[PDB]
């Protein structure tokens, strides 16, 4: 921790290049729009909301960087990555208006999208898929997800897939978002990886939403502290111009003194009264300072700026970091929440139109104008000229990328669809359906494993000698290892996800780690991980509550497809065997990376239990893209029930069909459901569609097309609503689920699938129970099944246990 | 960072104050009991997993804390909170066992808890809950929990509620986890809070799971300097006694340079190899390193250990610990993973039996013996005698509170349950039920309101007057305001709805915030939470898809509710009355901390939309916290409906009910589902019950008592699976479910709930096309009725859009 005064000396500081009287102009344009885009929104009075004073406290900053940094996608590469801080977004919309890139409809349709012509209120690019590039507003995710942009960026260039080297990755932060726990916590990673194309941009204003971040302490030397720890070179913006003859006179140092000792709640106070106040409870601490303004007008105090508004303080700072090499640099630019907007942060916009100079006049301003610059004016030349120079505008987003892929077919992985010699796991044969693509010419090399520590785990280990690790075991190294750190992988695999848009480079992430791990704790980054249009594959390994049976509560998974399926473009599948694993695998490459270029990405749960896999069924391909096939039918007598399972449960499914059928006479057609979601979604859009077509003949949802109406017991390795989601589509009358809801616990698999009541067991006497009370059999014979299998009818529910 | 060695000289260092001799023959059975219950478990083939070598890299280090620090529960407080490094715990049995608190069948049964009388994998409250109190194996957690869990403590003494000033909060951590972003990202935090009652333990072997955490770094330097750069207190356990000569005699400062160069891939080589190789490669590298063991043999130079195998070097860390103030400390432990296990890493057994010369025959070796001291022996005595000095055993749990609390009664919340005047929200009804608690003399105090930031968004303001805001707005400050912190926010609230257990103090936390970044964001924190036994109330304000209208994306809210559900024990309800918020509020205040003492947690939704709030129907109370009631019935002759409705859609709902009657002569009985979540899984144990009771009375789902079986129609500001999961319990052969499926965008709420397809519109047309199916009405009338309300029968699914 330095002294509170600017990190880069006058001296040092370089001669600003750009026309400050010019840019600030065309700068209050952009303040100006930005404002009367908010407010005549609010002039609706529907609540639509949306922020003024942060872009107030930062819009220098960002005209700095928009006049003199920020590299537009080009021919070469996409760009410098610019993580703008979602709740500036009426600036970046103001600007993008003057650039004559948005138009006046389009301000006015500023929080009103449903209707086609607006402009959403933070960056979504799935809701703006040509102009936003990075989902911010969640607060954290910005500065984890920009650190393993970075990092990628990097692995690219190393990889030699592309030279990004001229890429710079910005995350413009707020003080208050430094707070969540993923704002800081992956810091020392960019010094490890040596991630100099990083620049965190910290607005230091010191407040948050509702009051400062720290008012007893001084937030900018915490952040200081904690960044220099890390390894990270720090720039501290603190002032402005006017005090640089203030301290190069301050021979006493005192004035450096008395800024050490003021805290932020302090200054902040300062803020609000006048020079009167200022002369007198800040420079008239000390005689030596109170020696410095003792002489100057009081207006000339309150003319003392912060460095965040002081575009040569910026331009130093920035081209500082734009030199640096070996680590990230960090900028804490220091400004005033709400500047310039007096009263509050038609008066009030009175106010700003006079403290701006903005060219509106007084017969113009109730109309709430917005300012356009002629094309011949000089700021209209001015601001495009600086923008071709850096090639072109951004943001901007490209939504399919323009190589065109040679996918394997799925005849490649022909292997995984005949029966197995070996018992092996789904886990296994995913890991063979990768070898397959890494056999593939087109993209064995844009293919990015990605492990979270365990690999030996997951049975990855062998791919480890065939494509190494990436360690700039080397630079050239395929597969990312991010140790321990499920949101830092879950950040690699986005970055490689994405690629496809924001570098035009297709990459095709697969990321293996517990699927307890997955959702449940990186959910917010899988939800913005949609929102960014991301395509590839969370494989969510050692899966199932009763599987990874020696673990326990906090890692069997019985409910990760229940949080996966309120995504709506994750694609979720629950394979029990390694054809299905194969055929889901080549579907979803096809589906996102081939010509159709959907953007949806997949998450498939795999198991570490080894079993007999029986070869695919002739024509059972698109039966299990989308969601169920009939596996078998068995003859049967005295009665007829449909049974279904997924993942490791249809195993005792099918065991139950036989013991039915051998023991019962009881006959019936089990099914596998690679996905229930896939199902229940598809019986959501029969009923919507049947709904809003009265006069049409009936939509029929696939599973209904694939069952029949005998009595049907379902069971799966997941809580009970996994497979009930698909009730109202079964065209049966009675529709038995048996599931895993409730805290798992440490056991052997046949303790715990006994205990969960999913085993074949239960599954006979859930069948049982049906046509007892269709009157095909008689209650007696479901009470001695009970019985027989040593079923414990009282135990306490498993929810409760 | 410093020099790699000792933070503590050898002049510096107290004398030690146990029985060393004695200490490791106790210390010896620990690790041979340890790795026995694990090897017992293996020999079983039931995959049952267990972890080895961890305990025995950090056996030392919690031996010096159990025999003279760790703090058991007594009479005055808690006692020490450890946060034991979850994979260690075969360890923690094995003391247990050898302090008589375990049997020899519950180490026979480790892994295997599903039949009573067994053990979890890793600590797990709820499954033990007498023994285990933090569940710390989901990595990450347990650093940020103890951080908060610290702060918590702080509290309550500043507060005036307990003395909590001779407790210490002790994270055990591994050096791999602290690559969690959760790991470091709020270590900042305690040196804000001066967290001088917090100690971080970290175990520093250098490697994860699979490797070194970073082979070309060193890890233990990153770590003191960003630890340093936070302003914490770092101590460094580096070196062992036996390099003290060896640093004392080196004059040159050679061996420190040597030291301070060589990276952690290094230092992992020299423990494979041998003393010769130390010679060469490591002293070797330099003329006065050399001649420093010049005069060693290759065997003394192999027996130079790591610090944390030390007991003298460890004593000093912890004691030096006790001793500093202002911040908190964190000790950085230099071990060897898989100590003394030999290349390992029957008979090979055999090999650590003679390492740590344990008194087991190479006979007996075979039969896997545990080892006990007998009453008498001077093991027995001291094991004892050392536990007894710091007041008795640990871990433990107390799983009730003793205190008798006097509850308000729901006539307290009397004014909630009458006709509102103005428009307020469930948001502002919530506020107006917290504030009638703390009108009571009994809880006043022990009520902990827990805000992120936003306040002024969910009309907490008016209590900052009222009750203060904590800060050591002064130390006596009831509210807890974390910042822009949701995690945080969330540890803050399980230590104190935690309090009761931990403290024999019950706090009754309340936690609001965004919905949308609740169990999105902390899920894993949320399912700890229900492990570790959590009693309070998470609220969920601005929520529901279409509600928050302006915010768009990433806030807008229709999923939450299907994330809560996966959590066994934690209650959700979305209700749309005020009425409905104070019962569901008095009953989860009864339930938790009446006599009762129900282990579970709550998830309420509110609202951040006014309108009117009716007065609650006579009879209505039970029915409310059931999950339904039938708000009323409307008259009609061509037909009859149910409508059913939760949240802010309810009204709309209602708005329907008008319609069909007034437009279409169809009557309907309207119903408000307070908890869809609670009816589900009512309706899933009576099924349960009755398929396990064949013979018996079958039980009726609380949904179908009030039910009937006319057409029925839901709408809810959740996806259609919220209101979906009731199918099956629902008596009706028509049940059409409205929701709001899909990304979240910005607009109004007329906009949004028409988009959404749930607005009174669509809940008519749903109405109407049930009639028409059963020849009830002409299919033209839902025809007519599409055209009249505006509706695009052909506009994409909301879930793709
Ligand atoms: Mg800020
Ligand atoms: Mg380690």
């Amino acid at each position: 921790i330095s002294n509170y005064i600017n990190t880069i000396p006058v001296e040092e500081q370089p001669e600003y290049p750009g026309n400050l009287e010019l840019e600030r102009r065309i700068r209050s344009a952009i303040r100006w729009n930005a404002i009367m885009t908010v407010l005549r929104a609010s002039k609706k009075d529907l609540e639509l909301g949306g922020h003024m004073a942060s872009f107030q406290s930062s819009a220098t900053i960002y005209d700095v960087c928009f006049n003199h940094f920020f590299r537009a996608r080009n021919e070469q590469d996409g760009g410098d990555l610019v993580y703008f801080q979602g709740h500036i977004s009426p600036g970046v919309y103001a600007r993008a208006f003057l650039e004559g890139r948005l138009t006046q409809e389009q301000l006015d349709n500023f929080r009103q999208e449903v209707h086609g012509n607006g402009l959403s209120s933070y960056p979504h690019p799935k809701l703006m898929p040509e102009f936003w590039q990075f989902p911010t507003v969640s607060m954290g995710l910005g500065p984890i997800g920009a650190i393993y942009q970075a990092k990628f960026l990097k692995y690219l260039e190393h990889r030699g897939l592309k030279d990004t080297s001229k890429q710079t990755v910005y995350a413009f932060l707020g003080d208050g978002e430094m707070d969540e726990p993923e704002s800081k916590g992956a810091i020392t990673i960019a010094t490890r990886e040596k991630l100099d194309n990083l620049v965190f941009v910290i607005n230091c204003n010191l407040q948050r939403l509702d009051g400062p971040v720290t008012g007893n302490g001084k937030i900018i030397n915490e952040l200081e502290g904690i960044f220099e720890g890390a390894g990270w070179n720090v720039i501290k913006v603190m002032w402005g111009s006017r005090w640089d003859e203030l301290l190069r006179k301050d021979t006493s140092g005192k004035l450096i003194q008395l800024m050490n000792e003021t805290v932020d709640g302090d200054y902040q106070t300062f803020k609000s009264k006048d020079g009167a106040y200022v002369r007198e409870h800040f420079f008239g601490k000390y005689p030596e300072t109170a020696a410095l303004v003792a002489d100057w007008t009081d207006e000339q105090i309150w003319a003392l700026n912060r460095g965040g508004h002081d575009p040569k303080k910026i331009y130093a700072a920035f081209k500082k970091a734009q030199e640096t090499k070996g680590k990230a640099t960090v900028i804490l630019a220091h400004t005033i929440k709400g500047y310039g907007m007096g009263d509050a942060a038609m008066d009030g916009v009175r106010h700003i139109r006079d403290r701006f100079n903005v060219p509106v006049s007084d017969a113009d301003i109730e109309k709430l104008p917005y300012i356009t610059f002629p094309e011949g004016s000089e700021e209209h030349t001015y601001l495009h000229a600086q923008r071709q120079k850096l090639h072109g505008y951004l943001p901007s987003r490209q939504p399919n990328f323009t190589e065109k892929l040679e996918l394997p077919s799925l005849q490649d992985f022909g292997a995984l669809l005949e029966e197995q010699s070996k018992e092996i796991s789904t886990t296994i044969a995913f890991v063979r359906a990768l070898n397959v693509m890494l056999k593939n010419k087109s993209i064995k090399d844009r293919l990015v494993p990605i492990i979270a520590d365990e690999a030996r785990t997951f049975g990855m280990e062998g791919l480890f000698r065939q494509i190494g690790i990436y360690s700039p075991e080397d630079e050239k190294g395929q597969i990312l290892q991010e140790g321990i750190n499920a949101l830092g992988a879950g950040c690699s695999w986005l970055a490689a996800a994405t690629s496809y848009s924001t570098n035009n480079l297709p990459m095709i992430p697969f990321y293996i780690y517990y699927s307890m791990f997955g959702f449940q704790r990186i959910g917010d980054l899988c939800w913005a991980a949609g929102d960014q249009q991301a395509r590839g594959f969370l494989i969510g390994g050692t899966s199932g509550r009763t599987t990874l049976n020696g673990e326990g509560l906090q890692h069997e998974d019985g409910h990760s497809h229940i949080q996966s399926l309120t995504i709506p473009n994750c694609i979720s599948y629950d394979p029990a065997y390694a054809y299905e694993v194969a055929v889901i695998m080549h579907d979803g490459l096809e589906r996102m990376y081939g010509e159709k270029q959907e953007n949806v990405y997949y998450y498939i749960t795999t198991l570490n239990e080894n079993y007999h896999m029986p070869a695919m069924p002739e024509g059972a391909e698109e039966g299990i893209r989308k969601g169920i096939y009939k596996l078998e039918t068995i003859e049967g007598s005295k009665g007829k029930v449909q049974l279904l399972g997924s993942g490791s449960i249809l195993r005792h499914v099918r065991e139950a069909a036989e013991i039915l059928a051998k023991d019962y006479g009881v006959g019936s057609d089990v099914y596998s459901v690679t996905s229930f979601t896939e199902l229940a979604r598809d019986g959501q859009d029969c009923e919507r569609w049947n709904m809003l077509h009265p006069l049409e003949t009936p939509r029929v949802p696939y599973i209904a097309q694939v069952m029949n109406d005998a009595p049907a017991v379902a069971s799966t390795d997941y809580m009970k609503l996994f497979a009930e989601q698909v009730r109202t589509y079964v065209p049966a009358d009675d529709y038995r689920v048996l599931g895993t809801d409730g805290f798992g616990r440490s056991d052997s698999r046949e303790n715990l699938r006994h205990h969960f009541e999913v085993d074949a067991s239960y599954v006979v006497v859930a069948a049982l129970g049906e046509l007892a009370k269709r009157g095909e059999i008689d209650k007696k014979v479901v009470a001695d099944a009970i019985a027989k299998f040593n079923i414990d009818a009282d135990k306490v529910n498993p929810r409760l246990a």
